[PDB]
């Protein structure tokens, strides 16, 4: 049965909710981005409206088959009417095509439904800046003041120069980063540009990038490998005995692989600076961990709820124990106390 952080009250609907049957009172089913555990459910003999972003449309039409006439696409920034009720799709700074929803109830309650973000000072000049928003559905993956890590500038230079100074040593080396979803695409996309290289990838990661309005794409990416030295491969595969099966792979034109795993936050982040990171190495094998996240640090979090000043918080990540539950109220508390609200 659908869980209540997952419907909106006062109308017709719900948000990433496929995996429940109908549900009943849906007229209108919201899909906030193209991540499995959000779309769990959706396939080709889906038969009710999908409201989304355009680039999830394209990624609903062509990987998962559904049927066009129950795609319904909306611009961003953009003032909408569905089934009778104003709603806005906002830019999430997550994976590409996902956004946030406002809703502006019959009664003159306004909700804002985050979806996953990774909240940013630029959405304090969005149109959220207009009016007073009563209840947030909040992504709290990230809701722990130990939860740091750097900017996505700093990861990605990082990662650029690691690259870099490797390949120019040794100009028979390939770089190899890791994909399990889409999301993360400027880690390989810098790492290719700076060495003058196209990305190559299987035919199914090739078909996925080309759903996401990417400027210029046809000249970024390709299928064919061994005209390329960054690959991408599964995130399973990145290891040393999947990275040492793949070496074999290209006819021995490369001798060294340089690998990342774009892992959201791990433990190594309380005491290591980005600056230190080193990575695990065998032989000609070595394996960098880069933390490059799509979620909100607890800093930018708390920031960004401050200065929205929400009536009431519903948590939408993390809400299946009563520890955590506990936890994060005792947060928001905090927040509301030190700001006033
Ligand atoms: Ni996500």
């Amino acid at each position: 049965t659908c869980p209540f952080y997952k419907k909106i009250p006062g109308t017709g609907f719900t948000v990433d909710a496929f995996q429940y049957g109908v549900v009943e009172g849906c007229t209108a089913y919201f899909l906030t981005h193209f991540h499995s555990d959000h779309y769990a459910g959706l396939s080709k003999h889906f038969t009710f409206p999908v409201y989304c972003s355009e680039i999830t449309g394209n990624l609903l039409k062509n990987k998962l088959h559904v049927q066009e006439q129950y795609i319904h696409p909306l611009p961003l920034d953009t003032e909408c009417i569905v089934n009778g009720v104003k709603v806005v799709l906002l830019d999430a700074n997550h994976c590409p095509g996902a956004v946030m929803i406002l809703f502006y109830l019959p009664n003159g309650t306004v909700i804002l439904h985050t979806g996953d973000f990774r909240a940013d000072p630029s959405m304090e000049r969005s149109l959220l800046a207009d009016q007073k928003v009563h209840m947030l559905y909040l992504d709290t993956t990230y809701c722990s003041p130990e939860y740091t890590f750097p900017s996505q500038q700093e990861v990605i230079r990082f990662a650029i120069n690691t690259a870099f100074e490797a390949v120019t040593l040794n100009p028979h080396a390939l770089v190899v980063c890791g994909t399990y979803s889409i999301g993360k695409e400027k880690v390989f996309l810098a790492i290719a540009d700076v060495l003058g290289s196209k990305v190559g990838m299987s035919q199914e990661k090739y078909k996925t990038l080309q759903c996401l309005n990417i400027p210029e794409i046809n000249s970024l990416i390709t299928t064919d490998m061994c005209s390329s030295l960054v690959h991408l491969l599964p995130m399973m595969q990145i290891n040393f005995k999947g990275l040492q099966s793949h070496l074999k792979k290209c006819g021995g034109k490369y001798n060294q692989i340089l690998a990342f795993r774009p892992t959201g936050w791990t433990h190594s982040n309380k005491f290591t600076r980005i600056a230190d990171v080193i990575p695990q190495t065998k032989g000609n094998i070595s394996i960098y961990g880069i933390p490059y996240s799509e979620h909100s640090s607890y800093l930018e979090m708390k920031r960004f709820v401050q200065w929205l000043k929400p009536q009431k918080i519903i948590p939408t990540v993390n809400v299946g124990t009563w520890k955590s539950r506990s936890t994060m109220e005792k947060y928001f508390r905090e927040w509301k106390l030190e700001a006033g609200y």
